[PDB]
């Protein structure tokens, strides 16, 4: 069938895995558990299509600068996740999407800005800020909350439709 071949990155902490175990386990992880590179495969079916949602969850640690050029290689669509919470991250969002370019030889990559985290209060990343980047990459920006589960689905399927059309 239909394989979709996804990868989410970015920094450290900001919950790629509590998205990607919501995704899948229905279920918040509130633990530290740093990845070093977690696969996960999950058959779904979206908008009537039955297909495999083959997803790399990835580490946010720089220490792993080589297994980065692998994945981003081989994946078709990347969720580049930054915390509300945590401008830092939202700044390194660049640096991903400049690192998948040179790695495909490609300025048009099936991508999607996620702000996640967008359950706390203490936000640090304004919503039309993030909003402004994404429309200069020419790329959709959803907000999420592992925690919560808003927008998860709608993160996943949408990057999936962005695969289609391309
Ligand atoms: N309040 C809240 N906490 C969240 C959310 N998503 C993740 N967290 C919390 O943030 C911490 C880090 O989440 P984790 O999924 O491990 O992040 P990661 O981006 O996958 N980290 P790493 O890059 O090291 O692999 C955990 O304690 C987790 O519960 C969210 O939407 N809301
Ligand atoms: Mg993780």
């Amino acid at each position: 069938m239909t394989e979709y071949k996804l990868v989410v990155v970015g920094a450290g902490g900001v919950g790629k895995s509590a998205l990607t175990i919501q995704l899948i386990q229905n279920h918040f992880v509130d633990e530290y558990d740093p990845t070093i590179e977690d696969s996960y495969r999950k058959q779904v079916v979206i908008d009537g299509e039955t297909c495999l949602l083959d997803i790399l969850d990835t580490a946010g640690q720089e220490e792993y600068s080589a297994m980065r050029d692998q994945y981003m290689r081989t994946g078709e669509g990347f969720l580049c996740v930054f915390a509300i919470n945590n401008t830092k991250s939202f700044e390194d969002i660049h640096q991903y999407r400049e690192q998948i370019k040179r790695v495909k030889d490609s300025d048009d990559v099936p991508m999607v800005l996620v702000g996640n985290k967008c359950d706390l209060a203490a936000r640090t990343v304004e919503s039309r800020q993030a909003q402004d980047l994404a429309r200069s990459y020419g790329i959709p920006y959803i907000e999420t909350s592992a925690k919560t589960r808003q927008g998860v689905e709608d993160a996943f399927y949408t990057l999936v439709r962005e695969i289609r059309q391309h």
